[PDB]
């Protein structure tokens, strides 16, 4: 009776020896535990065009690495994509199986949830993103198979020092993603970004407030970062732009994965 969308490119290193078999195994014994009606894999093909758009730095610190790898380096990582190829051809085999050049999974589950969540019980996202938890409600959740934990709105706090997704996205933008090459506002942390939050609203709202009240030297930097806030929003907040970030590619590409989906549902 459930939905369960795996984020299959994040799955695959887990693995990193074929490992196609194993791969596919790994999705069927979880759609059992996850009692899932449907299940959808998604892949990660080319790099984020909605981003770069926005932030052509984006992931450049991932680019930088890559780049310096040794040719001997890029040649086994180019067996391990060319085995997780593998593992998504025998994957479509047996489940719905998309990915989309220069769109980001990502995208894709926000977007198939807004689609077809209501058709299924629970929906259940299979990822170690914590990213992906910008789409928790009641009825979805997430499992991670490097901390075994599984995710759920009900403990947002816990996870995300954070009380609901609004908020979640809000910090994030605040916040930044090092990991991810897009900067933050200096001085706030989480304790102090869900402080703001609490008093002045989400970063929407923060922003028509600007400059805020306060001396202390974050609420300074903050004053002078509308649009560092404004673009960072539009690059970590995923439900609402998923759909944009689809279209971005083309919005015949935007129509087809519709028409794929829907077709899954029902
Ligand atoms: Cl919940
Ligand atoms: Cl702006
Ligand atoms: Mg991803
Ligand atoms: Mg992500
Ligand atoms: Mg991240």
């Amino acid at each position: 009776r459930n939905l369960m969308i795996v984020d299959g490119t994040n799955l695959g290193f887990r693995f990193k020896k074929p490992f196609a078999s194993s791969y596919v195994s790994t999705i069927q014994s979880l759609a059992k535990s996850y009692s899932a009606r449907t299940t959808i894999v998604l892949g990660d093909k080319g790099k984020s065009v909605f981003r770069l758009e926005h932030l052509p730095e984006y992931k450049g610190n991932r680019d930088e690495k890559y780049a310096q790898r040794t040719e001997e380096e890029k040649a086994l990582d180019e067996q391990f994509f060319e085995y997780l190829k593998d593992a998504f051809e025998l994957c479509k085999t047996t489940f719905p199986t998309f990915t989309i050049r220069g769109v980001e999974a990502d995208d894709m589950a926000a977007y198939i949830v807004k689609l077809i969540g209501h058709l299924y019980d629970h929906v259940w996202l299979i990822s170690t993103d914590g990213d992906w938890d910008t789409l928790l409600t009641d009825k979805v959740s997430r499992f991670s198979f490097t901390t075994r934990r599984e995710y759920h709105l009900r403990d947002m706090y816990e996870h995300h020092n954070v009380d609901d997704v609004e908020q979640f996205i809000s910090l994030k933008a605040i916040m930044g993603d090092l990991g991810d090459n897009i900067r933050g506002v200096e001085g706030i942390g989480a304790k102090r970004g869900y402080n703001i939050i609490r008093e002045f609203g989400n970063v929407l709202d923060i922003i028509d407030q600007l400059p805020l009240p306060g001396k202390q030297k974050y609420i300074q930097n903050l004053n002078a970062s509308e649009e560092l806030l404004f673009r960072n929003l539009i690059l970590v907040d995923l439900p609402t732009y998923c759909v944009d970030a689809i279209a971005a590619v083309g919005q015949d590409v935007l129509d087809k994965f519709t028409k794929d989906i829907l077709e899954i549902a029902e």
